[PDB]
């Protein structure tokens, strides 16, 4: 799916991914289903915390 970052995120271990409020990661990682997630910005994938991103759109 498609989110949005809801506050700002540094990384600290292994790829994680930073962003900041208002901007839109996308969603299209696997079926883990938990604190880890993966994500594409401007082309770029990664991982972020499920709770760091929010929704927008659609309604």
């Amino acid at each position: 799916m498609e989110a949005i970052a809801k506050h700002d995120f540094s990384a600290t271990a292994d790829d994680e991914l930073s962003f900041r409020k208002g901007q839109i990661l996308k969603i299209l990682n696997m079926e883990d289903d938990s604190n880890w997630y993966r994500a594409e910005l401007d082309g770029k994938e990664g991982l972020i915390p499920s709770n760091y991103i929010e929704m927008k759109n659609h309604d």
